[PDB]
């Protein structure tokens, strides 16, 4: 499903991701904006090496999930990338806060260096009453 802005920024602080591990909720905004679109059912291939991203954070399923078909691929959240596609992103909400957990933190998505990194991030988040 596509989310609208609010209603995403609101879905985000139910889930507790607002200053989880020191990321704001502006910023998850701002990545789910540059990664999909707001969009649960965007999928990826990297045709270079061989793997997927799948869903609203474009999850990698070369660490974080198992699709059965990414070479010497590991499944850190121990989910099928197939539960980061459903409309209900509880799972994917987790898996993001695995990956997270690692050294680089929210480092760990290009795309957030690029757009979001030493921005003006605010913009994500205003007027959505959270
Ligand atoms: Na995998």
């Amino acid at each position: 499903k596509v989310f609208e802005r609010c209603e995403l920024a609101r879905t985000l602080k139910r889930l507790g991701m607002d200053g989880y591990r020191g990321i704001s909720l502006a910023n998850w905004m701002c990545l789910a904006k540059w990664e999909s679109g707001y969009n649960t059912r965007a999928t990826n291939y990297n045709a270079g090496d061989r793997s997927t991203d799948y869903g609203i954070f474009q999850i990698n399923s070369r660490y974080w999930c198992n699709d059965g078909k990414t070479p010497g691929a590991v499944n850190a959240c121990h989910l099928s990338c197939s539960a980061l596609l459903q409309d209900n992103i509880a799972d994917a909400v987790a898996c993001a806060k695995r990956v997270v957990r690692d050294p680089q933190g929210v480092r760990a998505w290009v795309a957030w260096r690029n757009r979001c990194q030493n921005r003006d991030v605010r913009q994500y988040v205003q007027g959505c009453g959270v």
